[PDB]
DNA sequence: TTTTTTTTTTTTTTTTTTTTTTTTTTTTTTTTTTTTTTTTTTTTTTTTTTTTTTTTTTTTTTTTTTTTTTTTTTTTTTTTTTTTTTTTTTTTTTTTTTTTTTTTTTTTTTTTTTTTTT
């Protein structure tokens, strides 16, 4: 489903299932700088493929505020976005 | 109209037990380090004809010390019994199949109130 909005969550809420998740897949140590190491990404695509509805886009904001504020990923242009058809 | 007996929940705070936060020891897990296998080519090793002077086997005879030999008495071998380990029937438990009965959670969004810290 949704994810936390972590400009709103404190830090400390952070620690939930599905950003658990994301950050063990990612393998960027889950920590903003005390252990942040970039150079060890396990995936140098990584494609945020949401529903092709508006809670999908919803979804999508969140998850790109999660990766622009937890962001050398995004600078160094390893994110990317699915375009799936709403329609046929 | 005054006065007398009894009953319980509270002033309770302390003893016992339970619950909840802790951190030593044997079993996992990622790293470096040492055993395996396939190519190039490379001087180098190694397979196969010819000649040759060698040095060990086969005519013949000799002996002596290992091969004959018999016998006493040991002592390894075999017998019975019992314990320890291995291995296989037996039993128990658990999991999956497909229709049924039941439930349980995590987040956005705004606005207002409690509820702690400074």
């Amino acid at each position: 489903g949704k994810i936390l909005n972590v400009e709103k969550a404190r830090f400390d809420k952070m620690l939930s299932s599905q950003e658990v998740a994301t950050l063990i897949t990612a393998l960027g140590c889950g920590i903003g700088r005390d252990e942040y190491n970039p150079d060890k990404l396990r995936y140098h695509s990584i494609i945020i493929m949401t529903d092709a509805d508006v809670d999908g886009s919803h979804i999508r904001t969140l998850l790109l505020t999660f990766f622009y504020r937890q962001p050398e990923i995004v600078e160094r242009g390893h994110v990317y976005i699915a375009q799936p058809p709403l329609y046929k």
